[PDB]
């Protein structure tokens, strides 16, 4: 599994800035995740089986939207202080436990990051291969912590 990199502030800079720009965008996050990945769609008790055009602007659409946007938007909030640190560390292994007992793989997590990139790049103004460095490092270290616990 990864190797925790420390980022450097500046990547952390374009990640906390280029997420402000998508963050009220819970529910298109979402939409587009299953657009994209529908097996990942099909785990989920709300929505299995579900068409996907129907799903949203519903409200339990919304709230699965929202839960996953709470905990990106509170680790976000978590990085680039190092007293913090052991903080963002247990939000990201809790959300590890979580997802292994729902038997979601280190792939679906890459696959989620696949799908959030191609939304920042659609999205946030300014998107370059430097922003996507910097997601990059910052999935790396999540991963690092993540992966271990699936
Ligand atoms: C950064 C990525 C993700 C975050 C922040 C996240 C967060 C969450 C949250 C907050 C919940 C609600 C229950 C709870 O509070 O524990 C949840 C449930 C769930 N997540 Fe994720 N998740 C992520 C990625 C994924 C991926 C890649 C999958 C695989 C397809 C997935 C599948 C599920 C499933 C199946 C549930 C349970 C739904 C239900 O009980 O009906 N999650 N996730």
């Amino acid at each position: 599994d990864p190797t925790w990199v420390d980022m450097e502030a500046g990547d952390i800079a374009l990640v906390k800035s280029s997420w402000a720009q998508i963050h009220d965008k819970e529910v298109d996050i979402l939409y587009n995740f299953f657009k994209s990945y529908p097996a990942s769609q099909a785990k989920f008790s709300a929505f299995a089986g579900k068409d996907l055009e129907s799903l949203k602007d519903t409200a339990p659409f919304a709230l699965h939207a929202t839960r996953i946007v709470s905990v990106i938007n509170e680790a976000i909030a978590l990085m680039g202080v190092a007293e913090n640190r052991p903080a963002l560390k247990n939000v990201l292994k809790q959300q590890g436990i979580n997802h292994k007992g729902r038997g979601v793989t280190a792939a679906h997590f890459e696959e989620f990051e696949t799908a959030l990139e191609a939304f920042l790049e659609s999205h946030a103004s300014g998107y370059n291969a430097g922003t996507k460095k910097a997601w990059d490092s910052a999935f790396n270290n999540m991963y690092s912590v993540v992966f271990p616990e699936l």
